[PDB]
């Protein structure tokens, strides 16, 4: 019907090219043929993150098509990288990541019953014997953080390979690309770990697209993926316009994606052979994150804190200034939640703790206070409320 090819679409096709992100991807790539390209092999290890909150903004996007890079500019010269691809929340153990590589590289190497460091010594052995370089990618990378199954000694290891396992003839053949949903994964490394997070040489920040951004990632879907007939700029820009995130969306890519996915698929079913505006704005419609386990990690207060936040927006008045916060936080607290409101100094560590967590943004002129316009307010009042009435019963 409307596509030449359905697969442009799914949720891990990495395009041939990137049209955005690509200097951050040549950066990349840079860092590890460097040192690869001057005959000190491979060891760098270098991280990925995206803003606080934000989904779909091209963290794993990027760090395969950056490897896959890396990979055939070292072809060229003649060299051999392979790459291994592991989303961590996949995996308890380093035991079970270590697993998972070797899996990738194909090499035969028996894992049942080695420890992890032995894994790791054979994988440096068959890399020597192949003469391959082994870039890695461990996704999901903050779950390997927050796991007691992995010893701040492992990730140790695994980071700082070369100097706890030599190869035979002294060449580093192992790098690393760490991928993290954002910041709190570098602030935890710093604080428990500094001596692995000092190897990280390059930590790149993703921050959420734009519409512009978004226009050019779906005119690179429509053009691979669709049929030529079938679309038309401003269809496309229909997407980018309400999702960008200097318009008040999301900034996602996977959401954009999946829209003109969908606005595609609609106009299969009704029987055209082409989009229309409808269409399109029917899909965006009916197509955002509010993730729950970071809401219940948060004490009471701040969720009672939060959700006046989020009233405030619900009604157009976006932006409440820090005096009516606190009257409200004090009324509320005591008549609608029947616990006693904390002090000053408490009242402020979990505003600030919202704002650093992304839920709220703050400005001066006395701070002026608001949901991220992000963020679907009632979808959250409803969440909100049924967390605290659980923490209030436990
Ligand atoms: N610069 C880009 N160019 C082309 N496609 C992109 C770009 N960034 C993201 N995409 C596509 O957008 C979708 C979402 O990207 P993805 O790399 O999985 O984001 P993510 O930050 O890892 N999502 P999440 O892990 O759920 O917070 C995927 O289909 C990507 O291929
Ligand atoms: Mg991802």
């Amino acid at each position: 019907g409307l596509f030449k090819d359905r697969r442009v679409f799914d949720e891990n096709y990495i395009p041939p090219e990137l049209r955005v992100r690509r200097g951050e991807a040549e950066a990349l790539a840079r860092i590890y043929l460097n040192r690869l390209l001057s005959g000190a092999g491979l060891s760098d290890v270098n991280m990925i993150y995206g803003s606080i909150g934000r989904v779909g903004i091209g963290k794993t996007t990027l760090a395969k098509f950056t490897v896959k890079r890396v990979s055939e500019a070292a072809a060229k010269e003649g060299l051999t990288v392979k790459q291994a691809y592991v989303n961590a929340f996949n995996a308890p153990n380093l035991y079970t990541i270590l697993s998972l590589i070797v899996r990738q590289t194909g090499y035969p190497i028996q894992v049942r019953g080695a420890p992890a460091l032995d894994i790791l010594k054979a994988l440096v052995d068959n890399l020597y014997v192949e003469n391959h370089y082994l870039l890695v990618i461990l996704d999901e990378f903050q779950s390997m953080l927050s796991s007691p199954r992995i010893a701040a000694e492992d990730l140790y290891t695994l980071l700082r390979v070369h100097e706890e396992i030599p190869s035979r003839d002294g060449v580093n053949r192992i790098g690393f690309l760490l991928v993290a949903s954002d910041v709190r994964a570098l602030s935890y490394m710093r604080e428990k770990i500094p001596q692995v997070e000092s190897q990280i040489g390059f930590k790149l920040h993703l921050p959420a697209y734009k519409s512009r951004e978004l226009y050019t990632i779906l005119e690179q879907r429509a053009e691979l993926g669709l049929r030529d007939t079938v679309w038309e700029p401003r269809h496309l820009e229909l997407i980018s316009d309400v999702y960008g995130e200097d318009k008040g969306g999301d900034g996602s890519a996977r959401r954009a994606i999946v829209a003109l996915k969908m606005a595609c698929e609609m106009a299969e079913a009704m029987g055209r052979d082409s989009l229309s505006e409808d269409l399109v704005r029917k899909a965006v419609s009916e197509n955002a994150s509010i993730q729950t386990h970071e809401l219940e990690a948060l004490s009471i207060h701040e969720l009672i804190i939060l959700r006046l936040i989020a009233e405030a927006t619900l009604g157009g008045m976006e932006w409440i200034n820090a005096g009516l916060l606190r009257q409200r936080y004090e009324d509320a607290s005591l008549t609608m939640y029947n616990v006693k409101p904390r002090g000053y100094t408490q009242y402020h560590i979990y505003l600030k703790h919202l704002t650093s967590l992304g839920l709220v943004d703050a400005k001066p002129s006395t701070t002026l206070f608001r949901l991220a316009p992000h963020l679907p307010a009632d979808r959250l009042i409803e969440v909100v409320d049924n967390i605290i009435q659980a923490k209030m019963a436990s």
